[PDB]
């Protein structure tokens, strides 16, 4: 009889924490969201960086520069 | 008697189980962030790496 | 009652598909890994990059 | 009740075996999180090296040597005599 409630309320008590190790776990994205944040700024340094060795490249005149199209 | 203390009980368990279903949900949209992130990391590496080589023959 | 019962088997139903939709979100794990190694690249071919950068001779 | 009975055992002893697989899972992934913290860090590190060498690359030496010896322009041609189609900036 009470037995069965005992271990239910045993269950709801081993949900509630359940929560507590996911609620850790989505409080763990806060990080994801910023690296990306910074990770946007890493990009448009690489591609400075990129462009500018490009253009150095080219600048070389032992081989004339040739525009696509 | 008891059996509506249950029924209340049983409802909890209910909700609560709703509410970890929508946390793991998010769960996986933070995935889907991490895979967006991982293919343009990848891109990133990918542009670093066909620039190391000019660093030399320049 | 019974009818409780019967929404304890509709409800861990949905928590047999809720594992199974965790199962999927297990999958993250050689992920992170491989995120780990891309950048960990990325750090090293950056090291060869600032390492040619700084020389005494001037660019042709 | 005996029917009830062995109803409950399978509800609760099932459900009971998914949590404990469930809290296997969320102890395997519990350390995604901190990796993923790690390599905030390092990128970073990263982001703080490549603005560096983005601010050295600011400041860069182009010299062309010419022909200072003067030597003949008969061994002098070392240059390709072709247009040569490489994207530049935009493309």
């Amino acid at each position: 009889a009470n037995e069965i409630m005992d271990l239910l309320r045993g269950m709801d008590a081993r949900l509630q924490h359940l929560e507590q190790k996911v609620d850790k776990v989505l409080a763990q994205g806060s990080m994801v969201t910023q690296i990306k944040n910074e990770l946007s700024t890493v990009k448009t340094t690489l591609a400075t960086i990129e462009g500018m060795m490009a253009t150095v490249k080219i600048m070389d005149p032992g081989n004339p520069t040739g525009v696509p199209v």
